[PDB]
């Protein structure tokens, strides 16, 4: 009848197309909300109900298994993701290398470099990983504007106010007026996985057949239309 899905909410508009898939062909309607992975697993721990967790990493997944909400056998890396250098689409730069040599100050001329504030957003947290490893943190540290969050960062870059952002890959494919110009060096930074696992007592035969359906062929060429690398 009605499974509910708590997924990050970078995953809406894949999952929206996934739903009116799955309701389409198999007559269940999917519902889902979108919200920060963190408020999704405290939410479940206190007891909303919901029948499968999509978190956009691994730490909130932790959290929510250690909590004893989840079948923790069902828990499945779903998508991959990469960190990207971001330009207003028009912009004259097209490709940059990234590695200890790229030079930071030439490309920006000036201007700021939009990230995730790196005390608390995701995209931050990893941009300042990569960007430590790569030598760069410090010279680059007055240049950048630290946005509230990952949206607020992009929309610099959409307003040509900042030449260069640091994004998922799937943000970048979300907002059709930045281009990716570079893909940081994946060595250089964790992972971004989203996992996903069905909800302690929601273990049925309806949840696991969209569970299924989300790792299946069908879903994974939506969530490529999107930018995530399915696993």
């Amino acid at each position: 009848d009605k499974i509910t899905v708590f997924a990050a909410a970078s995953l809406t508009n894949a999952l929206q197309d996934i739903a009116v898939q799955y309701k389409q062909e198999k007559q269940v309607d999917v519902v889902a909300s979108y919200a920060s992975s963190s408020t999704l697993a405290r939410q479940i721990e206190q007891g909303a109900p919901a029948d499968l967790f999509i978190s956009a990493d691994q730490q909130w997944m932790d959290y929510a298994i250690d909590k004893q909400q989840i079948v923790a056998n069902t828990r499945y890396t779903l998508l991959g993701n990469e960190l990207v250098l971001i330009a207003p689409q028009d912009s004259q730069i097209d490709k940059v290398e990234i590695d200890k040599k790229t030079d930071w100050k030439k490309l920006l001329e000036g201007g700021r470099l939009a990230v995730g504030d790196p005390d608390h957003v995701p995209a931050g947290i990893y941009a300042k990983e990569s960007l430590e490893n790569l030598g760069a943190w410090s010279t680059l540290a007055p240049e950048m504007a630290r946005a509230n969050n990952v949206r607020s960062a992009m929309a610099l870059v959409e307003r040509a106010e900042a030449p260069l952002g640091i994004v998922y890959g799937s943000d970048a494919v979300a907002s059709k007026k930045v281009k990716v110009v570079g893909i940081f060096p994946e060595a250089s930074h964790k992972p971004v996985e989203y996992p996903m696992a069905i909800v302690k007592g929601h273990d049925n035969p309806t949840v696991t057949a969209f569970y299924d359906y989300l790792k299946s062929p069908a879903a994974a060429v939506i969530f490529k239309n999107y930018g995530f690398t399915p696993r």
